[PDB]
């Protein structure tokens, strides 16, 4: 039937939220307060994939926008964009490869793995306000999960 989804917001384990900063930009922060309303709020879909009891494929769409995270390359190198869709055709479950992340279960926190590019992690760094990549050392790849209503 339709692909299932799940609201919810990602905290990388320095505890720093996720924002759009700019069109088709992603950076993270520390927020705490009135300022967590600025975080971004993904619908995850459970999508088609190669899946384990711990390695779940999953798309990231921004709630209520036709906008997914997608893994390209760009000037050689895979790298981490947001992209535009119909939004009649989306979420659904066959989501091109691009769009897709092994969500893996590793001490109690989840790591998103390019299902395009093996071994390349959503990641943020440790400096404030800095841009979300992919990254695949110094880089940060260990997240949690809040769901939302
Ligand atoms: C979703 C990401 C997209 N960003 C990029 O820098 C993409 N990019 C990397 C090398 C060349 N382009 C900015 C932060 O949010």
């Amino acid at each position: 039937a339709p692909v299932r989804s799940l609201n919810c917001t990602l905290r990388d384990s320095q505890q720093k939220s996720l924002v759009m900063s700019g069109p088709y930009e992603l950076k993270a922060l520390h927020l705490q307060g009135q300022d967590m309303e600025q975080q971004v709020v993904f619908s995850m879909s459970f999508v088609q994939g190669e899946e384990s009891n711990d390695k779940i494929p999953v798309a990231l769409g921004l709630k209520e926008k036709n906008l997914y995270l997608s893994c390209v390359l760009k000037d050689d190198k895979p790298t981490l964009q947001l992209e535009s869709v119909d939004p009649k055709n989306y979420p659904k479950k066959k989501m091109e490869k691009r769009f897709v992340f092994n969500k893996i279960e590793i001490n109690n926190k989840l790591e998103f793995e390019s299902a395009q590019f093996p071994n390349w992690y959503i990641s943020t760094s440790q400096a404030e306000n800095m841009p979300v990549f992919l990254g695949g050392g110094q880089d940060i790849t260990d997240f949690t999960m809040q769901f939302v209503s």
